[PDB]
């Protein structure tokens, strides 16, 4: 419940992993 009462450290969290699941689900399909 609540929120992810980080939302500027999940972001932060994800930005991280928002650039890099890529290099695993796009950098082995290029």
């Amino acid at each position: 419940l609540y929120p992810d009462l980080s939302e500027i450290k999940k972001e932060y969290n994800v930005k991280e992993k928002d650039q890099v699941e890529d290099l695993n689900l796009d950098s082995l399909w290029e």
